[PDB]
């Protein structure tokens, strides 16, 4: 309880009322938030943290028999929000903690008012009649480049990743990148690059609002109406008409006016 609050670097700032969750993704900690946290103070009581697998935790609490779903996220993401006494929020997850949200608000669909889905897919790989943008050979060289030569890995995705040139955001995604323990990175890569969360959007009943760029290394722009159509509840498209994957580091003044946009 206190516990998982100190391991995972739970953050409260801000003098508002109203409760914002931002919760990071892939290869990142919770300073991802940095460019655009001042704009959220006055108004909102904003909690951050640190997904398990971040370069910021100590590895020690990496449980790898745990770990192998996303489930036991969700359960860390609530036993902080119970631990701090939250009976109702605002959640905006990037990537994987898109995920987490989704699963979270269907376990507890009274603690959201709204979920924000930031560079989110439900699955990465092709299927029949689904375009995920990856082949399964695809995802095999990412995670057969990763292990042979994790520097070299990290030094190739991260400009992808931030797709734009915007040499401040490539530096600061690549630091969080290397801050992680490689075998954590690998095993994390095989639980989201795997993973299928379609069967479970029709659950939500939460209002989604799905935040999609033009050209973004990871998700196809098809995938954003594919949420907006099969997310159970009032879903919402913000289109950015930019390129990247990580547009709280890349464009953060367009982002944070889209995210007040959306609480309101
Ligand atoms: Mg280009």
């Amino acid at each position: 309880g206190q516990t998982l609050l100190d391991a995972l670097n739970v953050r409260v700032v801000g003098s508002g009322e109203r409760v914002l969750v931002l919760a990071h993704g892939f290869g990142t900690d919770q300073s991802a938030w940095n460019r655009i946290l001042p704009f959220f103070l006055r108004d909102y009581r904003v909690v951050l943290y640190d997904l398990v697998c971040a370069g910021s935790v100590n590895p020690d609490f990496f449980d790898f028999r745990r770990y192998t779903t996303l489930d036991p996220y969700v359960d860390d993401l609530l036993h902080i929000l119970d631990a701090l006494g939250i009976d109702q929020c605002a959640y905006v997850g990037h990537s994987v903690s898109a995920m987490i949200g989704i699963l979270a608000s269907i376990r507890r669909p009274e603690l959201f008012s709204k979920l924000i889905l930031i560079g989110a897919s439900p699955r990465f790989l092709n299927d029949e009649d689904y375009h995920g943008g990856f082949e399964q050979g695809e995802i095999e060289k990412v995670f057969s480049a990763m292990e042979a030569n994790y520097e070299a890995w990290v030094n190739g995705f991260a400009p992808l990743a931030v797709g734009a040139d915007v040499p401040a955001a490539v530096r600061e995604f690549s630091r969080t990148l290397f801050n992680m323990r490689p075998d954590i990175t690998l095993f994390v890569s095989r639980t989201v690059f795997n993973s299928d969360m379609r069967g479970v959007l029709g659950l939500v009943k939460v209002p989604c609002h799905i935040f999609q760029t033009a050209r973004d290394h990871s998700v196809p722009a098809s995938v954003a109406t594919y949420l907006k159509n099969h997310l159970g509840g009032k879903n919402t498209v913000h289109w950015l008409i930019i390129e990247g994957h990580l547009p709280h580091l890349s464009a953060p003044t367009l982002l944070a006016q889209e995210l007040r946009r959306a609480l309101s």
